[PDB]
């Protein structure tokens, strides 16, 4: 209805990609960025070159303390304290909280105190903060809610898949495994992970298949109450720049042939979930989804059925890119709604 | 009872590792090797240096056309036709068929025609050749069977896991996913796979999560009839030198707590299956099993249960090393039995 | 002057990229492709998806035995014998010989017998076949020469660098080292390289720094006679999808400051060699050049000088992309000249 | 003369490996370890499992706040302030300063204040702290010097190589390039490096060839005055667990054939520098030196000569393992001398 003004806290993989994903958009625009761990010179550099998604689609420069993207000026701050960021001065409608250390309503509030209208945590909340997944429950958003969560990359991939299958065949119970690409919280060589938590994530990322936990499957139950308590899963970190794959093993109430389930998913991908859920029958591999903007693409040939009620369903997702575009979709939605 | 004389056809990852794994052994010894794709000089080189398991634990040299391991002589041939290999002259009790292109009883017979007493296919058979898994059904071997199969690396990992769980809790149905390390049949850069079969395996192995199929789960039913038709699964090839991880999602007849299932497995690992099945509660990662000689090590902390009858069980395995030691165990067994 | 009709023999990394690089071009177009190791279905797949350069910028399909790129038809053959390819019927002005097994004038002749006007070997010749490097000696091409070589990726990178430095400061002698990205001739796991030649290239590409030889530096002397016998070097294969870096250590006749040499190169990159030689002072890394169409980009900050006559100069190059664009530049040139 | 008591500050790649390398030794033993970034439980874990060098050659456990290696007790501390570590109570003869943040005489002094007799910085000093390289100048050590530096992994590789070549042929000038394996100071995904220094090191380590600087070559001049000002070089970080390769391009005073230079090096490797400098003519690759305890192994076949005075010499080194063993050699030396 009118260009949404976005503010970004934490200019990392997600911060920068959300920024990159906004470039095309004509319904949203980033006007402010905050990150106390990079000078303006360092920030332009990081935004300009990317080891996964290529160089920035435009010229990046800075002048007088502003970030210059073509002929637009973006304010840049270096506040370690969110409450200290002049979001208000910049007329920020929504702040993309993507530092990964303010995942609670009390912590994410400081942005509102700084003048920001609303806030979106680019990760699962540690509080009972409302969680939303585009194309799944975003239409159940209440404008009075000023702080929300866009969930996790994995939840965004599994959620759509789960809804379609449950909606028609009904999911009795399911277990999920996601082979996930490398992430910023990992180490180059064997070392101690932060807070001595999840020791495995401190092991050399270059040569290991690394077991990790994830609440993505249980989170689905929060976005789809009908599924609360019917799903859970694990993760396996692998040495891949980007693109992860969800592997859902489920039991359905109503019997079906793999072909029928596949057909149902395809129908959703071309209809109501077009743009969120994708469908394919090609012999694809992770690299094929690098920079794919969908939340999840069903891989028909990769999955299979043991019998008429026990299935193994596979779906890919660019954990970085898809998620970043969704953050923008949610930002626009909760501002014009 | 008396040193088993082993012959190796196909001196590749498995051929060389079986050879390496025999070095310590005092009940078996390799006396002949055949591979028409490497001169003797090239063969010593490959056997001496290994990018995964380190250098050979002894000095490797050649003289007068023989392979010299210390002060032992090993005959070396370069026959493309198995029937042309003088196994008899070398008194070969068993031939480790590990070229991957003679996986049928008719094809593997040529070794018997060459003078070899018995043969073991280092891979699943394409015929109804008898399949054996150490510690699972090897005691059901019939001496009159001259050609057998040691199965696949994955089957050897999943089989023990399946038996213990089924034996006490009973497995109604199960689906499996194995994240597998890179393999010789893959390509360095995107290209056409052999015979235009399994296109995905021709995609760059360095940067892809590659979906692949596997009959390992169904094979379990062949080694454990009670499980025929109750298991199947898929694979995901990843960029790892060695070590794969089996991820079994199963439904049990009798309810149980994750702890009880874990306890049952541990009991087996320390008792009847000691040496085949391992157990651990440490925060491990793939690299931790490089060169582990067991067929499968249960990872207690990596798995979990959705409810009292739906479980996700994880077990690691060095696809190269463990399998190779098993080939030797089977070789000795079917020769002294 | 008029659209050049290109034929491609060997639809591999270079074949497909040359094809991809021609898509934009309005002065050249591919009308025929030959590769006996992929069915038409397999060929579309490989051309459509790429693990390095992304998906094809257009829809790829096939119908009635033709390759369909939008609404253009490209003939596709599967001849193992080059002389058997109907280049003439397709009016091929130039054939991009990129299979890597017909690098001699006698062998590359078969294309002329098939009806092709001229031929370009996408690699160094093993004969005294004429070698050309765009922007260096291509203007010394003789139209009566029907078979030529576009040289090697490394030569194309080093050649421009060498000319500029020699032209002004004069190179007395130089040694070069190129850290090269992985290549099709390498193996996923330790095995025997073809013909038992260059054993090192058969070692696991995923985890090794692999020493390899290269005539790229000596080749420079063939394209720049003034430098014959003044340069040579070695290579180091590393696990990188694409992008290699040339590292030239040279001694100049006339003294200079690193700044002056840098300035000279910059001058060439913005003047006479614009498009072939690039210049930069940014803190770049290999990934930054993925898909860069230049033959070599000088890295000012990466190099240095020991004294006024001994220098270490660094320059990057996308071994796949840049080279492929050059093949097109040469194809057009020798057809309209 | 009598078991040297070693203390380790910073239980990282080097800390743990020095500890691991001491296990066999009968002339030195670690009695204390300090690292405030890992609980005792976390420390045992990290010491027990290693993604590069395998599992610890003994059982690792902890009891009553001590590290238990078999039946030996090692005190463990978690002081962020070195001066606060009770080295004296533990009778520490030498402290292996390997945190990488106390590389100055003033900073490394705090250990002496804590009761430690002497100190060795496991890295190049930022002060004019004395630098020593085993087999090169360690016999010029003065017992009154309480703080010294064992130099850098690269210097330890290049130093021996340089001495032998200079001693007989004389090095006029030389430039060096080391392709180096990944290091702890690098990042898994593109991010900001510490202090905004060396931006390149913050780029994804998984997929980049990363240009880096190094004073290793100039440092050689400090250990070998005769070479001061005659050498310098650059580095290239690559995705390799461990093992780097030094590539020295040098000009000699006295002419020679590659064979003679190779012969000279071999002579040193088997004589005076045996154990420090290695020699080989095999087609080796980085993985072949994983866990090699030598400071540098000359690779005869990898190098070459342009003419009788201009050479390119290659030598490998396990940046982690060799260096760690050297730290122990120096520790014993300066305590019994
Ligand atoms: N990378 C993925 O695949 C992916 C996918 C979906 C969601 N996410 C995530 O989004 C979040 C961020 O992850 P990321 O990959 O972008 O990590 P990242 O480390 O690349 O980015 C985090 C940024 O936070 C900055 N920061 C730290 N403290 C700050 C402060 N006080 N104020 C402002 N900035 C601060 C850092 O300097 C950094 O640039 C995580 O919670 C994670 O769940 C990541
Ligand atoms: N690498 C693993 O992860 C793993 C684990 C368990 C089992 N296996 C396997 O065992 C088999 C062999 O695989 P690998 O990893 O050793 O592959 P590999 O490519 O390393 O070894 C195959 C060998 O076959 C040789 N060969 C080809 N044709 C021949 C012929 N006619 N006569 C004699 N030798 C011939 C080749 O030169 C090569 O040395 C496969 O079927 C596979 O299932 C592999
Ligand atoms: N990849 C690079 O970085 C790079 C850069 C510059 C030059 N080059 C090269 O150009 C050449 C090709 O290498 P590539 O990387 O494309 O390798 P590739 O293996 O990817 O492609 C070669 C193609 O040749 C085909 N082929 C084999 N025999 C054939 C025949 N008889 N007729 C028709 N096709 C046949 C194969 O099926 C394959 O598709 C090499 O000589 C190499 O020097 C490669
Ligand atoms: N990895 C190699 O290839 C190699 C080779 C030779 C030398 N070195 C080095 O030796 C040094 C250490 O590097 P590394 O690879 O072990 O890095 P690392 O990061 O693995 O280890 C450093 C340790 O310092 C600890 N630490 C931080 N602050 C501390 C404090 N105040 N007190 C005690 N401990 C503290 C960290 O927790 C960590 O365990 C570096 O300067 C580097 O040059 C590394």
């Amino acid at each position: 209805m009118a260009v949404t003004k976005l503010g970004i806290n934490g200019f990392g993989r997600i911060g920068r990609l959300v920024f990159r994903a906004a470039f095309g958009r004509k319904d949203i625009e980033v006007v402010a960025i905050n990150d106390p761990f990079m000078d303006l010179n360092h920030l332009c550099y990081l935004l300009k070159y990317d080891s996964v998604h290529g160089q920035f689609p435009c010229e990046v420069t800075h002048a007088d303390g502003f970030l210059l993207i073509g002929e637009k000026k973006v304010s840049v701050f270096a506040e370690k304290d969110p409450s200290q960021i002049p979001w208000g001065k910049c007329q920020v409608d929504v702040v993309c909280e993507s530092t990964g250390v303010f995942l609670t309503k009390e912590l994410a509030s400081s942005h509102l105190k700084g003048g920001a209208k609303k806030v979106i945590m680019s990760a699962p909340p540690k509080d009972d903060t409302p969680i939303y997944v585009m194309g799944i429950n975003h239409h159940q958003y209440d404008t009075k809610q000023l702080i929300v969560s866009n969930a996790s990359c994995t939840t965004n991939c599994l959620a759509p898949l789960a809804k379609v299958i449950n909606d028609r065949f009904g999911i009795v119970e399911g277990l999920m495994t996601t082979v996930h690409a490398s992430t910023a919280n990992q180490l180059v060589v064997d070392g101690p992970s932060k807070g001595g938590k999840d020791w495995r994530a401190g092991r050399c990322a270059l040569s290991n298949i690394i077991p990790a936990s994830t609440g993505a499957a249980k989170a689905v139950g929060k976005v789809l109450p009908e599924l609360n308590g019917k799903l859970t899963g694990v993760a396996f970190r692998v040495p891949i720049g980007t693109v992860s794959v969800v592997d859902l093993v489920c039991r359905l109430q109503k019997p079906a042939k793999y072909e029928e389930v596949a057909l149902e998913i395809k129908k959703a991908a071309e209809g109501p979930l077009k743009g969120i859920l994708g469908y394919t029958e090609d012999e694809v591999v992770s690299q094929d989804f690098v920079h794919d903007n969908r939340s999840s693409i069903f891989d028909m040939k990769a999955g299979l059925a043991l019998n008429d009620n026990f299935f193994k369903l596979v779906s890919w997702y660019d954990n970085e890119w898809g998620y970043s575009n969704r953050v923008l979709d949610l930002a626009v939605h909760i501002t014009n709604n």
